[PDB]
């Protein structure tokens, strides 16, 4: 069979696809979170998906606010796309020190490093 | 000066780590979720990290929902770790055919491979 | 001689209670289930323990009624703790499972779900 | 829309059975166990079963007694059929076992006996 | 002719297969028990069945009792068959220390004789 | 460990033997029954004891009823040993047609072979 | 007009060898399995074949019990992986003196034919 | 002493006669099945037989898909026994030709033969 | 006044061998384990050993985290046997790149080495 | 590729050594254990590693055991750190001579192998 | 296209096998030492042949160590058929033989005899 | 009864020395070749040698394939070390070479080649 295997640790694909490969099982594609086995699955259309039950879940400001948790000092830059100011907002409140842009543009992101180091 | 690089997308994280090297940083590792971005942080006491505002979301549970709106004959097998019990069993319902425990015995996994397909 | 007397069945323990009472031991504690016993062990430090198992079990009878059927429909009841034995249930052949306590909205959701 | 109602607990059974009816399905059956649910599939042939699991064990109880107290006394109380739990049990600790129905006087042997 | 020779004792089997053999017959089976006396019967349609009176007759429990008076302190496994679970509850009653399941899985039977050890 | 392996079948203490040799122990010592088992034990004085839950129980009497039931023409002489006359008679109403006496007198067996045949 | 031939009694594949033949075809192989079949077909390259449906597969337990009959004093090994003990005591049952397990560790191999011998 | 091999798997039988000729043994004959075990053991007399335990079966229906894989124009007549309908219209299918029963008489044979080519 | 020094720590041996020179005696041997510690007694017959009651001895999975500091991009194959899954799992993690099986097939180790690198 | 081997078991360290030799790689070194696997790892920079997940430790009171069945006149000295009493006590029973306690004093550790001998 | 296959390693023959198949050869036949692939390069007669032989002698061994040590006690280990050379390794110095397969006893009583 | 046990097979060493142990001697050293097994002798100095070699090598084969056939496609698979030998190989008719570890693209490349 034609299989996607689906875990956020790439070396737990591995060792999954390791023991698929011996039983004689073609490993079509890999996936690490599950928006990505969505798209894989929907371009790869295989027999056969294995799929840890725990995906990644954490939101940005979540990972903020626990880096920050850890590390009271922690310096953060957070990349914002258009549409998402309000979570870049949150995120600046619950501790980050700043953010850059993209595409980016290497001088601006080192202004912006700069700055907040 | 030592930088820890979050982003979903690898292409990404190389563009940033390209620029930040360049400028006389080290990129001292990189996650591509928020709970690898909390872990590694801890592990490696960046003094900066860059991070991605849109981190990946959804649950096993949902990329269930998913594929199976996708294609109502899919067939998917969960791995299961202890605790997380009642999001397989919902996962089960939502329409995957079956599971596999860690730590994986490849006699089990090839036999419940077999039994869905 | 100080018992503690373990059985899910309340009319279980009163027997054997009588009989370990009119033999000359006492019955210091009562437990319906295994958590319950280990905690009255702990507080009361017993002589003996007296325990009485309880055992076709749920899976199996899925598994039975699947080889007679292999079109059935199956709803599990599960509570809060037992998913384990849900999930082993679905991959034998049930279709859904209702969380017990019912709201009945949610079992009729499933019910019609399944059918 | 006819529906088999596997629990048991009598009261589960009738709160289940109360929805279903309000919702406009008939219950045709009724069961207590596993053995007894296959029994009245076979014979109602009904288009939905709902079963509840009965689920800490008595084995998992007697491990952690004697993690507890390594010199705890355990009697099991079987019934014929359950063999292969008291067999477990022992292995796990348990110093004997008693056999319902009881026989006051083969109760009272064994409880001299472990002690 | 045709001689199924049954005594517990393999040096009365052994003398009586001599004298049989000696005056033409054929020894064409042995058994050291009842039970195995009635199997070889069925299987060799023997012309004839010599038989000791004094069959064994002591079951497994009685002999776990016999040790235990011997040797209070004795560590015996028990080998179970399916429906022999209530006699197996008796013989650890009785003294023994625990039990191994046929088929024989090595790493489970070396693991229960290193627990009774 | 010294290990006495108890079982009526030759062929499973070979393979018990064989298992618990691989492990390191010792088997001292072999029995098919439980009178054996009690009296090796005795002897031996083994640290450990492996022993079949089904020992044979069968008496001659029964061997004899069994085999007359799947044969109603066999023809079975009976050993007999001095104080079992009792149990020799009823093997004789159960249908076996003689007895021979131990000591064995080559003669007189074969006469009583030639008397049944 | 070369014919290969395929059917598990030989008797059959005689008579439809000499009805070919009769008829002015050449008969440029013959076998007895399916396995067999396809192998003799790769290297003839056959302008037809002929096929039954059903050839029967004798098993490891049934060449123990029929090499048995044979010879009762046969020597024989059974080659066996891990998982399949059942089977391998079954073999030892119907007559087989002992098992060595692939892979193969040649001192153990030695060693269990050692032994048997 | 003298050995027969017998495994289903070349590489098997060939790693098994390396083990056994650098010991000192003598392999005198192989074997891949079980019927062709038993042929190769009256006709040699081993001391010794070694084998596996899993004899794999493949039937007819496999090996018409077989050999059309390897020949799409394969020429395929399925002589074979009544009462196997399904299974010859499942090797019609998937590419036999023909098909006739046995008993049958020549003529016929021949007739399908050259409908056939 | 031969004597073999035992101690996991090297400054420890290196220490007493000074103090035991310095008082006539030839410290003809030293050992940092307990296996190397019995191996060199037998070799070479000691007067006198001193040996500390405690060597800490490094497992599998340490010696990867350890490699691994010491060179992020090594690449280490474990050696395990089946039912050791759970440390194998843990070394990949502590970030081993593979595994082979014991007894070794040829063919699988040396396709798990060409993997790897 | 250039292969560091690591195995307790000298015999599979052989194994392996041949199966990458005969492949074309070169084993560059051998360690039997964890510690001696890091030593030789940054000496020998090897491209790969292989290494057995278990290495069994062997305490200081075992090797005490084991060097007195091998010589029962040893003259063995515990030389120890603070705390270790139990150990120590045993160590002497099992035929240790002597004991000091780490850190010491040259004149009293010279007084005590004076004492020893 | 069609391969003779040569080397003294199973296993590598096996590999080489592999990658040739996959490459779209045929493998026609295998051989683990050069007498054995000359015949069946005559009964194959493949378009192409991989050849790996690996090949100091036992003899040489033999006189090697005599010279090192006139003293020296060597036992030859033999199958039936080297009789030859046995005979020869004698004649060079060696003081005796054991015959596989070995029988434990034969090998101790010749070990002794020799010393 | 200090011994040196040489034989190519390691399994065979290993049977050799366990008997040779359990006879009560000490196995000093092992060798798998007769030049391993000279070294060995030189720094061991044992009282015994127990010693198995089993020795047609690929020039001749290729040197006897060549006068079968003429046109014969030979290719050699070496090692690093052996170049001296590849060089005869080819000089006695050989076509190519191909060098351990394979890498499958170049085991076909050279295949392309020589066909």
């Amino acid at each position: 069979a034609r299989v996607l295997v689906v875990d956020d640790a790439a070396f737990m694909r591995m060792l999954l696809k390791k023991i698929l490969t011996q039983a004689g099982h073609e490993v079509v594609g890999e996936a690490s979170n599950g928006k990505e086995a969505v798209e894989k699955y929907k371009q790869l259309k295989p027999d056969l998906v294995t799929m840890d039950i725990v995906m990644p879940e954490m939101d940005g400001i979540t990972a903020v606010k626990e880096i920050m948790k850890i590390d009271p000092n922690a310096k953060i830059i957070m990349i914002t796309a258009v549409g998402q100011e309000a979570k870049v907002m949150e995120a600046l409140k619950s501790g980050a020190k700043g953010y850059i842009v993209k595409p980016f543009q290497a001088q601006k992101v080192i202004e912006e490093v700069n700055r907040v180091l």
